[PDB]
């Protein structure tokens, strides 16, 4: 089945996923000049100071950290959100250089990596029924710039060995996703969906300005194997066509 | 989320989301002893799993798992009703909540405790995905499991499971022997079936042996401490994961033994 070499890349997802060259598919190029501050976009609220971290696993596509989302504990509001919206898991993806990595790009700037913490929209009662509304998911971009080791993130570098290759998992609790944010909340937004199959267009895109700094920490990404050797790296869908779409920037 | 054997997801609901549910060659089926007659141009079963080569047990909310090496003929089932090869690629168990109830097939209306299912393809369709999509696709040998002494070959499988006991929840499990999870005697009867769970695909030739193996209580009672649940949501015993019999319509159960 589907995933980033030549044979099921990117390039090829319209064949069996028709909605691939659709109105709606991220990730996009962020086009500074283009994307206008709206002043009535309100400020973000994360509050994540009680999220519940459950377990971490290597889906042959990347790693997921998933979380209890049965109480409004970790949740996402205020922004360009309406209602609120709990946190379900989080992934990154990264690429085979520096130079690479980020699904989303700024003004054509790619970064080494880009990291996505996923919400649904408490609204629609679970996440199965979320999936299948356009205001159903809610998903925070963070890129990820070479620099200093980020301390929040060591803890879970650290376990990916024991998730090397594709379906395993090992449990991972007390995770704390605050220490994975920057300092700045300022954001750009968009309608869009989710990158990797099935593509489905129910994203409302939130995209953080301010990067967070990670040690040449990415190696370890690069590590990890896609098959249960091909080297877990470049799995990132590049930018889609912006279409009729409008990015709005919060500062 | 989806289906499983629950009061709002049972095999009662199945029919809901999976239409094929209500088909022509469901299974299991009870094997009515009277009725179904013994033919001698049925040849022997012939099992080869002197190379087998596990590689994985897990656990996916429904049964657990143990998966093999299929990308040669090592272990590998031939004769008895079945032109060709096929290769296996797994087993796993159905059970129940007692001891009087658990397996899928029954026998005269008589339940057992639990049963053993081989999953075999044919190496004609060249991978499992294109053999599931064809009336001779799969081949599942179904063996009974009563209640008695300790089957000594069915201990490295209880073994391994509390480092399995929730979805999701995988261990490596290499050099395994399923001959050692066989009765003594091959007699078998034979039906054109299909998948007992979702998506019921009407794939497979059943094989099912007449000879049950003998667990001990011990042993069964750590199948039944398995939840259908992840690590983190609330608690569901992974027990009665058997669909009830089916009915027969225009099949035929065919036995190897008089
Ligand atoms: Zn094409
Ligand atoms: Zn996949
Ligand atoms: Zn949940
Ligand atoms: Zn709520
Ligand atoms: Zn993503
Ligand atoms: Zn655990
Ligand atoms: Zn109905
Ligand atoms: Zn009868
Ligand atoms: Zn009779
Ligand atoms: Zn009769
Ligand atoms: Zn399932
Ligand atoms: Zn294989
Ligand atoms: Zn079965
Ligand atoms: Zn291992
Ligand atoms: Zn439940």
């Amino acid at each position: 089945h589907w995933g980033y070499g030549k044979h099921n890349g990117p390039e090829h997802w319209h064949k069996d996923f028709p909605i691939a060259k659709g109105e709606r598919q991220s990730p996009v190029d962020i086009d500074t000049h283009t994307a206008k501050y709206d002043p009535s976009l309100k400020p973000l609220s994360v509050s994540y100071d009680q999220a519940t971290s459950l377990r971490i696993l290597n889906n042959g596509h990347a790693f997921n950290v998933e979380f209890d989302d049965s109480q409004d504990k970790a949740v996402l509001k205020g922004g360009p959100l309406d209602g609120t919206y709990r946190l379900i898991q989080f992934h990154f993806h990264w690429g085979s250089l520096d130079g690479q990595g980020s699904e989303h790009t700024v003004d054509k700037k790619k970064y080494a990596a880009e990291l996505h913490l996923v919400h649904w929209n408490t609204k629609y009662g679970d996440f199965g029924k979320a999936v299948q509304q356009p205001d159903g998911l809610a998903v925070l971009g963070i890129f990820l710039k070479v620099g200093s080791a980020k301390p929040g993130l060591q803890k879970v570098v650290d376990v990916l060995d024991s998730i090397k290759t594709k379906g395993k998992s090992a449990d991972f609790t007390n995770f704390d996703p605050r220490g994975l944010l920057p300092e700045s909340l300022d954001y750009w937004t968009y309608p869009g969906s989710l990158t990797t199959p099935p593509l489905l267009e129910c994203v409302t895109w939130i995209v953080l300005k301010e990067p967070i700094s990670v040690s040449s920490q990415v190696l370890k990404f690069r590590k990890l194997n896609f098959n249960g050797e091909e080297l877990m790296v470049d799995n990132w869908r590049p930018a889609q066509p912006l279409k009729n779409r409008q990015i709005k920037a919060s500062f």
